[PDB]
């Protein structure tokens, strides 16, 4: 296991070791397709009464998430078994799924919810979360079944199946004061600042209303839950697009919020609100052992530095998982789990304080991204992005590494590397913005590589990719272009201990003219132990067609 360390384990729902009365998918790459859109690229579709997914546990289980297809604008129930004996219901929806857009409109993926004339359906799936009164052994055969009165029809991706321990009770009532039925979030915050021998408040087990931004001020403050199953902060659910959470001000830097879940009532993408958490410049922050879905981010940070997010789950949000930008520097993004993202899950974008610096990211997993990539790297100088394991796709690589400055005010990447460094990449890469006019069209897209080196408008330089495997990517394993007319010299672009498993069309891509108006890469990289193979056309494309790149095959590489 590259990536995240998490207690929960997952299983496709179509592994070979599932007996299934149901209808198994052909694995595509097609957003807007429930095969395409699926973990692993394929579900199991249960159609009929009686049709099942039987799974089989691997470690010991009390509580479940079912990520799964069922129709637009529904919900209802499927069932579980546990070794034949039906144990209870998962309450699926598509209440946050099923975003509409059209092939070329896919700029507008994740912000327009509305079914309409000529609109395709995107983002499918979606999870049910159920736990059970009981801890079931490996080997326990877990049935997902449709019954008489589940859903009519509905695909089973994949399930996560965790151990869950019983809540943790206030760690001291005499240092955390109790959110209660009568008391408040914000009241037991006031309480909290108002009594300096309280280190923070504590949320008990239960479902505890969020509808307001709730300010965090006077003193690092201490927001301890009982658990992420058992803690649940819930947006009101019949509002939609509420932009609730937390707001640190500075006065409680050194903060530290954990051990709860937190379930955003967003059914769009919504660009200005809808971050769980805000925290403008914000520093020495802890966010521990979270778990947050249905919002736009987890945290989009601005100049924020010192600041950990460690253990946390981030699922189906409508952009960016976490991002750090415009100076945030020596952060430790560490053993976090994303699924389902709306745009980049784990982002560093460094503008103007001249980089962000010092950030490690370290342990993450990102998969079934929605849009944009697994993760990404804009600029920057020192960074490290280590033990990685990004799949699935939608329309983007596993990894962007780019010094496009989308017109903000940045430098590029600076003097010391930015290092990838362990990285598993499966079925990454994709289509997205139009490729009119491009050399090696094979349809009306840009297509993209598991891992994309894109020279923009500014330095692109100091890039070290080592320890990677890139299984099945959707088209490349690397893909290397530079924006024209600025051709920026790639320098020190170093690629080391590669594996490149069967790409559809090739290992590696010098990108010749992405589209018209568009050249060859400038500059070069090397390559170190780099392996290609079984690539669908042939092991690298470009390289006599790009005077101005020089590939240095410096050992070990079989192209
Ligand atoms: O999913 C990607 C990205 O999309 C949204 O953010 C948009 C943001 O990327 C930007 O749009 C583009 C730039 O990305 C850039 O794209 C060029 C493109 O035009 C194309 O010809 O080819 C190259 C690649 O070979 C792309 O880099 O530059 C153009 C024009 O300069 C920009 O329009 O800005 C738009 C809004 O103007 C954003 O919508 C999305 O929000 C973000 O989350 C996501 O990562
Ligand atoms: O309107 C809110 C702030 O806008 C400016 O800040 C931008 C950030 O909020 C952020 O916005 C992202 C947006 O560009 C797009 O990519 O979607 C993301 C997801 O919803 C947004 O978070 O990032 C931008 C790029 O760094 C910022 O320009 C103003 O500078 C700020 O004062 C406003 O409060
Ligand atoms: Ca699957």
């Amino acid at each position: 296991g590259r990536g995240a360390n998490m207690p929960f384990t997952i299983m496709e729902a179509e592994s070979t070791s599932n007996a299934t009365n149901g209808t198994k998918l052909t694995p595509n790459f097609k957003p807007g397709d429930y095969a395409g859109e699926a973990s692993g690229r394929s579900s199991v579709y249960l159609d009929a009464t009686g049709e099942y997914v039987e799974f089989t546990l691997t470690s010991p289980a009390n509580a479940f998430v079912l990520r799964n297809a069922v129709a637009e604008n529904t919900t209802g129930t499927v069932s579980i078994y546990a070794d034949g004996v039906s144990k209870g219901k998962f309450n699926v929806s598509s209440k946050f799924s099923y975003l509409y857009a059209t092939p070329s409109t896919l700029g507008r993926l994740g912000y327009d919810n509305a079914p309409g004339a000529g609109l395709t359906a995107y983002w499918l799936y979606e999870d049910a979360q159920l736990m059970l009164d009981q801890v079931y052994p490996a080997g326990t055969k877990i049935k997902i079944q449709k019954d008489a009165g589940d859903v009519s029809w509905i695909y089973v991706d994949l399930l996560e199946t965790e151990n869950v321990a019983p809540p943790q009770a206030n760690p001291d009532p005499t240092k955390y004061v109790a959110v209660s039925a009568s008391k408040s979030i914000d009241q037991a915050l006031t309480e909290f600042r108002q009594d300096n021998t309280k280190k923070g408040i504590y949320i008990p087990a239960g479902e505890w209303t969020i509808n307001s931004k709730i300010f965090l001020y006077g003193r690092a403050t201490e927001i301890v839950g009982a658990g992420p199953w058992y803690t649940k902060l819930v947006a009101p659910q019949s509002q939609s697009n509420t932009d609730v959470g937390f707001n640190i001000s500075a006065a409680a830097n050194g903060s530290t919020i954990r051990d709860l879940s937190a379930w955003g009532n967003y059914i769009n993408r919504v660009d200005g609100p809808g971050k769980f958490i805000d925290g403008n410049g914000m520093q020495n922050v802890t966010v521990q052992n979270i778990w947050v879905e249905h919002f736009v981010c987890l945290y989009w940070g601005v100049n924020s530095s010192y600041n950990t997010f460690k253990n946390n789950r981030i699922k189906n949000t409508f952009a960016d998982g976490i991002n750090m930008t415009n100076g945030s520097s020596y952060n430790v993004i560490d053993n976090n789990y994303a699924r389902g993202t709306g745009a980049d899950s784990f982002a560093l974008f460094s503008a103007t304080g001249s980089y962000n610096v010092g950030n490690k990211y370290t342990n993450l997993t990102a998969t079934n991204v929605r849009r944009a990539a697994a993760f990404a790297v804009y600029g920057g100088s020192d960074n490290l992005f280590q033990n990685l394991y990004g799949a699935d796709t939608l329309t983007y690589p596993g990894i962007t590494i780019s010094s496009y400055s989308f017109g903000y005010n940045t430098l590029g990447f600076g003097d010391q590397d930015t290092v990838i460094d362990g990285a598993t990449l499966d079925r990454t890469g994709g289509d997205f913005w139009t490729s009119v006019g491009a050399d090696d069209k094979i349809n009306e897209y840009q297509n993209f590589g598991a891992i994309w080196i894109y020279g923009g408008d500014r330095a692109i330089k100091n890039i070290l990719i080592k320890n990677v495997d890139i299984n099945n990517p959707v088209y490349f394993g690397l893909m290397f272009q530079s924006m024209s007319p600025n051709n920026m010299v790639m320098q020190n672009i170093r690629v080391e201990n590669v594996n490149i498993n069967n790409p559809s069309r090739y290992g590696i891509k010098l990108v010749v003219r992405a589209e018209q108006g568009q050249g060859p890469a400038y500059g070069g990289a090397s390559f170190t132990n780099v392996k290609v193979n079984n690539p669908g056309i042939s092991a690298i494309y470009g390289e006599a067609q790009s005077p101005n790149f020089t590939v240095t095959r410096v050992s070990g590489n079989n192209w």
